């Protein structure tokens, strides 16, 4: 009834050991270990870890007979690690980096390959003070949608094949078939991420052409406001009238470059508007005021800047009396 069969049971021995011939080896199974899996899964999960092991001696074995060369055989097996922590979703990481760093580096210079990516990062760069940490902060968002947008498209791209399946697309259904959650979520998804995408190159491109420095420049209201002292700094008749005018005529110059500065932006929308006909027409004579007036912006601002040094020494000192 019993049937005793066997029933081994010898003193204990060695209640410890080593597992595995390297130690992180050996960390990773204690990790398995804790986190406890059905039998079958651990036999197989333990099975595929012991492979590894195996091919990694069979790799150091070929590259000892002088075989390997391109070290696709070493890519694998790192991308097949990546692979099975990927799968088990166990690549978990955090911010930190340690005080000390290897700030050692040495390999292939690169940065900027594309023209067009010049064209914003120099343009920023130069265009105020976007140093590599502004700079670094555009190109944190810059990758961000190279990222974002390959993941839509390649996604798109993906599910794009399995819709030309032995070419058959057509069947008695105005719009296939809606119930609620299903094509029409899939196609608001896609105008409200692309929409999103679009509107955050949008962004960028308003913030480098809306996003940068503003208030004038100039106008300080230290060395036009000191001209203006210069009657109250005690002048003669003579030097005060042609002074009086001459102030009058600079404030009127640059109110006058303000208003042309106005016009130029709005004449500049217009420009724009009007390219959209795509027929040509306005485009030339929008584009010629266009230039007349950033040339006479450019030509006020050079005068100024001339007067500046000119006024500024001569008005150092009414020395000469009317100077």
């Amino acid at each position: 009834y019993s049937r005793e069969k066997n029933q081994p049971k010898p003193s204990p021995k060695r209640e410890s050991g080593e597992e595995f011939r390297m130690e992180k080896l050996n960390q990773l199974w204690e990790k398995a270990q804790r986190l406890h899996l059905p039998p079958v899964r651990l036999a197989e999960l333990h099975a595929d870890l012991k492979i590894q092991e195996r091919d990694e001696l069979a790799w150091k074995k070929l590259k000892l007979d002088g075989l390997d060369e391109d070290g696709e055989k070493e890519a694998r097996l790192i991308r097949n690690l990546n692979v099975i922590l990927a799968k088990y979703g166990l690549d978990g990481k955090k911010d930190a980096r340690q005080v000390t760093s290897n700030s050692l580096s040495g390999t292939q210079e690169d940065g900027l390959d594309d023209p067009r990516l010049e064209k914003l990062w120099h343009k920023a760069k130069t265009s105020g003070k976007f140093s590599g940490e502004e700079l670094d902060k555009l190109w944190r968002e810059f990758l961000h949608h190279k990222e974002k947008v390959h993941e839509y498209n390649v996604l798109l791209e993906t599910l794009s094949r399995t819709e030309e399946i032995h070419e058959n697309v057509i069947s008695p259904s105005d719009l296939s078939d809606i119930k609620g959650s299903v094509l029409h979520s899939r196609h608001t998804e896609l105008k409200e991420k692309l929409r999103s995408i679009n509107q955050g190159l949008d962004r960028l491109r308003r913030v480098s052409h809306q996003g940068y420095s503003t208030e004038a420049e100039f106008e300080e209201p230290r060395v036009i406001d000191l001209w203006d002292l210069a009657q109250s700094a005690n002048l003669t008749d003579k030097e005060l009238e042609a002074f009086r005018e001459e102030l009058k005529h600079f404030e009127a110059k640059i109110e006058k470059h303000n208003h042309y500065q106005k016009q130029l932006e709005i004449a500049h929308e217009k420009l724009r508007h009007a390219e959209s006909v795509g027929d040509g027409e306005r485009v030339s004579r929008s584009r010629e005021k266009h230039a007349l007036l950033e040339g006479r912006t450019k030509e006020l601002g050079y005068t100024v800047k001339k007067h500046l040094q000119d006024l500024s020494g001569r008005i150092s000192r009414a020395r000469h009396n009317e100077l």
